[PDB]
């Protein structure tokens, strides 16, 4: 029974290696990674792989691994797939821990924009969680943390992390992680999966896919928001992505909004993430 070596980048940046039968479905590998991580609330998470074109794709747990990675290496990342709107409602601290690690990468990467003060506050909770109570013995007037807090680090940001860290004395790791999440969850790009697209006139837009629904970022003076309930139907054909929007009360007919994606694979990928978000956040 022939087995393929899988390499998974975990949210702490370490590498997990395991083997699965070469005809294995994605769920088989995912179950192994989640067991390794002692993760029970698995529904929020998934594995990604970098495709031929080099884009992030979700590994479909229901399909053969080989029919997804195709010509590529069996290399994956472990990631948050569905960002919970209220992390306080997750049943386990370890779930909230993996969500914090994902969000720290969201922030450092610049996928999750954040004010100076929120960067310093989130950083202060990470330090409290990981080192515990503020100790002046480590932190002199020239201190720079090993922790990556932001896309661009400044001495003034390092100083503000320390100032707030001092205020958190006696906070446990679970308590600091929950405070991290109460702040992170309010950020306007929290849990927003962004896709480049063109509108029906060819104007460059971004489509964001989140728990609540669909966002169309046009010019920042107008952002169109479609709550999942207002979305009747989702579809792709060629390089196009279509959404059907319900008639307001007393209107005879749904409206159609069409978008042009870079290529057919980018259209299918947006369609599948919308279907999965719609299903997940209809049930949650
Ligand atoms: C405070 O809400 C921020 C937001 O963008 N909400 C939303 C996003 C997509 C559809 C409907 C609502």
């Amino acid at each position: 029974p022939k087995s393929m070596q899988c390499k998974v980048i975990l949210l702490d940046g370490s590498e997990y290696t395991c083997d699965v039968e070469k005809r294995s479905r994605g769920q088989v590998l995912f179950d192994k990674v989640c067991e390794h991580l002692n993760l029970l609330e698995k529904d929020y998470f998934g594995l990604t792989y970098r495709d031929a074109e080099n884009q992030k794709n979700w590994l479909d747990p229901a399909k053969e691994i080989k029919k997804q990675v195709r010509s590529g290496a069996w290399h994956f990342s472990f990631n948050v797939k569905f960002y919970p709107p209220d992390p306080a409602q997750l049943s386990e601290d370890i779930t909230r821990y993996y969500l914090c690690l994902q969000l720290r990468d969201d922030i450092v990467s610049g996928r999750l924009p954040c004010s100076f003060v929120t960067l310093a506050l989130l950083g202060s909770y990470t330090v409290q969680s990981e080192l515990g109570d503020y100790d002046p013995d480590e932190c002199g007037s020239d201190y720079i943390s090993e922790f990556r807090f932001a896309p661009n680090h400044t001495k003034e940001l390092e100083d503000k992390v320390i100032e707030l860290h001092k205020s958190h004395r006696g906070m446990t790791p679970a308590e600091a992680e929950m405070h991290f999440l109460e702040n992170a969850k309010k950020l306007s790009m929290y849990g927003v999966d962004l896709h480049h697209a063109k509108d029906s006139e060819g104007v460059e837009i971004m489509l964001g896919v989140c728990a609540s629904g669909l966002l169309i970022y046009r010019d920042r003076l107008r952002i169109n928001r479609f709550a999942w309930p207002k979305v009747l139907k989702i579809s792709y054909k060629r390089n196009n992505f279509y959404i059907k929007i319900r008639p307001g009360e007393f209107e005879q007919f749904e409206s159609t909004i069409g978008f042009k994606l870079p290529n057919h694979r980018a259209a299918k990928r947006l369609w599948k993430v919308c279907v999965e978000h719609h299903t997940f956040f209809r049930l949650l």
